[PDB]
């Protein structure tokens, strides 16, 4: 092992560092907003259809309970 | 043993000395800086990933304790 060998390794370590890391939280925030909008968008169909069929607005709830003829 | 033998030995001892020693603390300092940067560089990934997944910034600590769903 020579000192030139180790100094070249140190220089290449420094060069391999310093790689600029761009902003990434904006991408995550935008994806979260898109996911939320895509999650709550189909619920417009449920509310509108239930209101069209006469189901009371107070009877339109959120859950996995089996919807009856009066509750959705 | 002759005096010329010993004087040649003394002269070669003096010649074998006087070898200039260049600066070396700069190399050690540069290697230490590179090692520190390479040590703390991967911690950027941990912090960014934990913040992306919603883990609170105050919950991102340093240690070998097993990270839970809320602490990293």
């Amino acid at each position: 092992f020579t000192l030139i060998e180790l100094m070249i390794v140190v220089a290449i370590i420094g060069i391999l560092a310093a790689i600029a890391i761009p902003q990434y939280q904006n991408y995550v925030a935008r994806s979260e907003g898109a996911s939320a909008l895509a999650t709550i968008n189909p619920l417009k169909t449920t509310v509108e259809e239930s209101l069209s069929r006469g189901i009371a607005g107070s009877k339109i709830k959120i859950g996995t309970t089996a919807s009856t003829a009066t509750e959705t």
